[PDB]
C-alpha cells in the first residue's frame, strides 16, 4: 500500500529530527544522500539506500547510465558545496544523475537543506514554493538552473532548527510528488 | 481565577518552544545556571521574578528550606555535586529541592531539569506518568530525611524513550498534575 | 539627514579598508566608543561619549544617566569567552544604552568583533529580519534564550569578507529605519 | 553446560588478567578468531574456527559458508579509523557470522578492542538492555545507524576498568540468555 510507504517514511523522516540524527549524516555527498534514503525507506523499499544497476528514463529527460553510476556519484560528491551558487549546482547534478530507483526527490530535498543549513546557516522554506514552479524549475534545469537558483533563494529561512518548519517541508515535498499527507 | 489559565498555558507552550526549538539541549547540565535557564523561559512573560533566585524566605509549609540570605552561595555548593551516577543524580535533586531556590515555579522547572541530567548521564528520562501523585509528594517530603524512598520510585520508572516528544507531553502533563493543575494536550 | 546617514556608512567602509577596526579593544566599552566615536565623529557632537542625560520617552528602561560610568564598569567585568557569556554581555550593554544615539548600529560592529576574536564567526547580520530581531532585543530584557537562538542559527564564519561586512551594514542600518545603498 | 557457560567466562577473565587482549589483531577475522579461539577453548571443538556449514536456523540471513573465507578478507579491508566505519565493520562481520556459535560474544569483545585502540573508549554495554541492543542487531541488516546511535551514546573512555570489563561481560552473555555471576 502507498500509504505505508507514506506513513511510514513520514514518522522515519520526524525520527531523523527528534533523535539528532541529521546532524550525524555525511554532508553533500552521496553517502549522506544514501543515509538519508536508507533510514527514510527503511522498512519500505529493499533497496533503501542502494544505488540502481538498471537505467531508468521518465521523459525528454537524460539521467546517469546505470554502468557509470557510481563513478559518477564520485565525480559529483567533489564538486564544491561552499556557495549557494556551488549547492544549487551540486543540487542540480545529483537530481539529474538520480541514483536511486526511487525516493530520489524526497530524500535529496532532505538532503539539500541540509548542505544548505551547514554552509550557509539557512534551509529552503519548502511551503512558500507551489509544486507547479518547482517542478518546471527542476525540469529546466537539465538546460538552465537559473530559474530553480532564483526559486529557491527566494525562499531561504533561518529557522534551521525549527522542527515545524521541518515538518512543513515535509508537507510541501510530499505534494510534490502527488501526495496530500497530514503532520 | 484566570491569570491562573494563563499562568499554566503559556507555560506549557514555553515547554514545548524548548523540544521544538531544541533548546532543551543548549541549556547548561546539572547546574543552577542550567534551572534557571528552564525557569527563566518556562516563566518568561508570568512571572517577574523568572530564572531569578528568591530575596526572602520561603521555609513554608513546616519544611526548612535554604535562607535567602546563603541561598546563592549555597547554590554553587550543589552545583558542584557530581551527577555522574543515577544515586548522586538524585542526591543532587534532593539537595536542589531542599534549597528551593525561586518564589515560584521550583517543582516543575526541577523535574524538566532532572530529566536533562538522566538523559545526558544515563540516556534516560523519568516515565513520571506512572508515578502517582501520592507516592511522588511523600518521597519528596521524605527526601528531607531519608531520600531512599524517591530513588527507589524513580529507579523502577526510568524511559528509555528520550527522543520522544510524547513522553515529554505526557511528562508535561503529569508534573503539572503534581502541582495540583490539570491541563490537557499539550 | 540623509548626508549624515551616508557619512556614518562611509566612516564604517573607512574602518574595514583600513584595518582600523582589529585596532579596537575587545568587549569592553572603550572599545565600543572607539567605533562610536569613528563612526560619528562630524555628526555627532557627543561621539563616543557617555550620555548624560536619561534616554528618551516611552516605557524604555534603560540605566539611568547618573550611575551609567559605574554601571559600565560592572559591564566590563562580565566574561566573554563563550557564545552564552558573549551575548549576554551584549544584552545588558543594550540595557544600559550608553550613548545619546547610535547604540544599536555601533554596539553590532562591536558585538561582530568579540565574536571575530573569540569565536571566528560573525553575525550575518543580512539574514536577520527587522522584526525578529528588535523583538529579541525587547524581549531580551525578559529572557534572552530567544535572542541567542536567533544569533546562533545566523553565525558565519565568514570573517574576512568585505562583502558580508557590506551586507550587515544594510540590514543594520535598516533595523534602525535607514534605507541605505551600496 | 553451566560448567562450559561458566568456564568461557573465566577465560575472558583471564585474557584481561593475563594481559592476552591486548595481543590479538585489531579489526580482523584473525583478531577476532584468536579471541574465540581462546575464549572457547576447551569447550567448542571449532573454537576459533570459521564454520562449514550454513547457519540455517531459521529465515536468518547470514554469509553462506561456501564463499566465507573470502567474504571475510573483504570484511578485513574495510577502515576502522573512525566510529561510523566501525560499526560498520561489526555490522558486515556479524552479517557473516563467521562462527558456528559464540559470535555475539566474541564479536562484542572484538568491538571492544577495535574501539579502545582507535577511539581510546569501549562501550558500557551494562547500560544498553537486551531488548533495545537486538532490535538494533536485527535491524542492522537493512539500516545500521540506530545502532550507531544505541552504542554512540554508550561509549565510556573507562577502558582500563576490569570492573566495567566485568559489567560488560554479564550483560554481553544476557544479550545471549545466559544468566552469570562475577
Ligand atoms: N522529467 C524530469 N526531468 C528532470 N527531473 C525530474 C523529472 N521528473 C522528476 N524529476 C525530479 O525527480 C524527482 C522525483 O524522482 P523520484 O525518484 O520519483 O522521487 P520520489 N517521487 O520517489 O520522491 C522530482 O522531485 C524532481 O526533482
Ligand atoms: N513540604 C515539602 N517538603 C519538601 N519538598 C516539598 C514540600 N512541598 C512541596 N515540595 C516539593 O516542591 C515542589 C513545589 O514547588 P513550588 O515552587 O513550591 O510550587 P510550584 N507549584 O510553583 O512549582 C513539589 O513538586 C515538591 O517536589
Ligand atoms: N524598547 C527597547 N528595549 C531594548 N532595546 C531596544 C528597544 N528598542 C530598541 N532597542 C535596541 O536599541 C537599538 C536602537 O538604538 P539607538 O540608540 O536608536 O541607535 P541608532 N537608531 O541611532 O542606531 C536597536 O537596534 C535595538 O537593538
Ligand atoms: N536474526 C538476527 N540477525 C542478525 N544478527 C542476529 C540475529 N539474531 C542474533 N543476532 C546477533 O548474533 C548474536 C548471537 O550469535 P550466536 O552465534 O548465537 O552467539 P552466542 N554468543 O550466543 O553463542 C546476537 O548477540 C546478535 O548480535
Ligand atoms: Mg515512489
Ligand atoms: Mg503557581
Ligand atoms: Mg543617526
Ligand atoms: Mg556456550
Amino acid at each position: 500500500e502507498e500509504e505505508f510507504e507514506i506513513n511510514l517514511s513520514v514518522k522515519h523522516l520526524l525520527e531523523l529530527w527528534d533523535k539528532n540524527l541529521l546532524n550525524t549524516f555525511e554532508i553533500g555527498t552521496f553517502k549522506g544522500l544514501s543515509q538519508i534514503h536508507s533510514y527514510m525507506f527503511k522498512d519500505i523499499f529493499d533497496f533503501n539506500g542502494q544505488i540502481r544497476n538498471v537505467n531508468i528514463s521518465k521523459n525528454n529527460s537524460m539521467f546517469c547510465l546505470a554502468r557509470y553510476l557510481k563513478q559518477n556519484l564520485e565525480i559529483i560528491d567533489n564538486m564544491k558545496h561552499d556557495t549557494f551558487d556551488q549547492i544549487i549546482d551540486k543540487y542540480v547534478e545529483m537530481n539529474i544523475c538520480h541514483p536511486f530507483r526511487e525516493g530520489n526527490g524526497r530524500s535529496m530535498r532532505i538532503w539539500l537543506d541540509l548542505i544548505l543549513k551547514k554552509q550557509l546557516n539557512v534551509v529552503v522554506n519548502w511551503t512558500n514554493i507551489n509544486k507547479d514552479e518547482y517542478l518546471l524549475a527542476m525540469i529546466n534545469s537539465l538546460i538552465d538552473s537559473t530559474n530553480l537558483k532564483l526559486l529557491i533563494k527566494n525562499n531561504l529561512t533561518n529557522k534551521i532548527t525549527d522542527r515545524n518548519v521541518y515538518i512543513k517541508s515535509i508537507i510541501k515535498s510530499y505534494e510534490y510528488e502527488g501526495f496530500k499527507i497530514n503532520i
